[PDB]
């Protein structure tokens, strides 16, 4: 049998989170990455889910020694007003036009702290994949796995180091590639979602005041999401440094120069454009793909796919590093457990397959009735009888029920709007539906 018990593609939050958890429990794990850290990363803003994760493994100190920017909430706005008649929802002080929530509204399991972070992903994800070498995993980088080979008893991971094949046999492969899909696509499991097929253009900013700005000076570290309904087209405002700052346009393929499109998308706003055009742009404007995706298989005998490598969903609610940190968790109970019965067959992660389609529908769910019908978000969030159910969902919280509250509620008055033409709310039904 092999030496290594677990072998992971990948070294970004996914497959270090994996790495941390499966050597503190013993088992012996080999991780290869592809690239060598630090590297440029898009995906910056956590929600606090990912602390209870970072405590596990314990690498929260770490993180919060390194000094990225503590971030205490989350701002949406729209251009929309939306319509006259609220509808009873109450704490609507922008008309539809701003909702806001502060992370610490709701007692949080596992979190101690009022704060999450924004986070230089080059830097983050490197502080965590030493950290994992620290627990004992064995970390390679400038090695990447070009296939994972099934023809014996146990999977071979197919490396590539100087030009020349260096077979890795190990007990368990973990795919933690992210949206490289490394896995998922050698096994042609990955569905495209037909809708959510975004793009985003993106750079960093230095010297751009913030809370100058800002409407809640209190509030300029918070991540910003501004929602044109129109255009079905989000652009975000990320706090990186005390003075450098993310700013990335999320808009349909098909709606895609780039250069004009994303300062025309800007221009809808034109002081926030003048303050941008007026900073210092310190990287090019970068455009990368932002498109939804599931794989129809997340685990098989000796395999399961973790992260962005397993799904993809538009991140407008900070989600993805969350969901790497905590597939990562899932995954590795599983995995320990395996390990301990000695057998790695697919029915070893029925539990993980389970709570990752539970977290992630959940996640797809609320994203989707953002899009649908935007202005019921702005009002869920802001209308006290639901902020605290909402607020759970906003806080990454989302593996611990098949029906969230929040989402029924949410749902059926979409339903109700959709199926009465008359309702005061239809003209506010976005085009992008599920
Ligand atoms: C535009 C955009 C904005 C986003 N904003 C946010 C946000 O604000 N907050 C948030 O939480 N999330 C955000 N996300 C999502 C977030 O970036 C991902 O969920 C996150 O990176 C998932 O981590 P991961 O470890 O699974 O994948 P990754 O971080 O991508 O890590 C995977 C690693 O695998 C390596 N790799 C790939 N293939 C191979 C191979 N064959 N061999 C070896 N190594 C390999 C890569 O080099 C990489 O380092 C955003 C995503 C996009 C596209």
């Amino acid at each position: 049998e092999p030496q290594f018990d677990v072998g992971i593609i990948g070294g970004g939050p996914a497959g270090s989170t994996t790495a941390s958890y499966l050597a503190r429990a013993g088992l012996k794990v080999a991780l290869f990455e592809s690239d060598n850290f630090p590297r440029e990363h898009v995906g910056e803003s956590l929600v606090p889910a990912t602390t209870p994760v970072l405590v596990d493994i314990d690498a929260f100190d770490k993180v919060e020694a390194a000094g990225f920017p503590k971030k205490f909430g989350a701002a949406w706005t729209s251009a929309d007003s939306g319509p006259s008649d609220k509808m009873g929802f109450t704490g609507l002080d922008h008309d539809f036009r701003a909702a806001e929530i502060m992370f610490n509204e709701r007692t949080q399991s596992g979190v101690h702290k009022d704060y999450t972070f924004h986070v230089d992903r080059g830097q983050f994800d490197l502080l965590l994949l030493k950290h994992a070498e620290e627990q004992g995993a064995k970390v390679h980088q400038g090695v990447r796995v070009n296939r994972v080979n099934f023809d014996g008893a146990f999977p071979v991971l197919e490396t590539s180091v100087a030009g020349q094949r260096a077979k890795v046999p190990v007990k368990m492969v973990v795919d933690a590639s992210g949206r490289r899909t490394q896995l998922g696509s050698q096994l042609k499991v990955k569905e495209k979602d037909p809708v959510f097929n975004q793009y985003a253009i993106h750079t960093w900013f230095d010297n751009f005041d913030r809370k100058a700005l800002a409407v809640d000076q209190s509030q300029s570290d918070f991540i910003f999401i501004h929602f044109l309904p129109v255009i079905d087209t989000w652009v975000w405002q990320i706090p990186i440094t005390d003075t450098i700052t993310s700013v990335g346009v999320v808009t349909q393929k098909e709606r895609l120069d780039l250069e004009k499109f994303f300062w025309d998308t800007l221009g809808s706003r034109p002081e926030l454009h003048k303050a941008l055009k007026e900073s210092e742009q310190v990287r090019p404007l970068k455009t990368e793909g932002d498109y939804s995706y599931a794989l129809t298989k997340v685990c098989g005998d000796n395999f399961l796919m973790v992260g962005d490598a397993a799904r993809f969903v538009d991140p407008i609610f900070s989600s993805g590093v969350s969901v790497a940190l905590n597939s990562a968790r899932i995954a590795s109970a599983d995995i320990i457990a395996a390990h301990r019965a000695g057998d790695y067959s697919k029915k070893r992660f029925d539990t993980y397959e389970s709570m990752l389609r539970r977290g992630v529908n959940n996640w797809y769910e609320f994203i989707s009735i953002y899009y649908r019908l935007n202005i019921l978000f702005t009002a869920f969030v802001q209308d006290p009888r639901y902020r605290i159910d909402v607020l759970k969902m906003l806080q990454g919280d989302v593996y611990d029920d098949e029906e969230p509250k929040a989402l029924a509620a949410m749902r059926e008055i979409v339903k109700a709007v959709e199926e009465d033409p008359n309702h005061l709310w239809h003209p506010f039904l976005g085009s992008l539906k599920a």
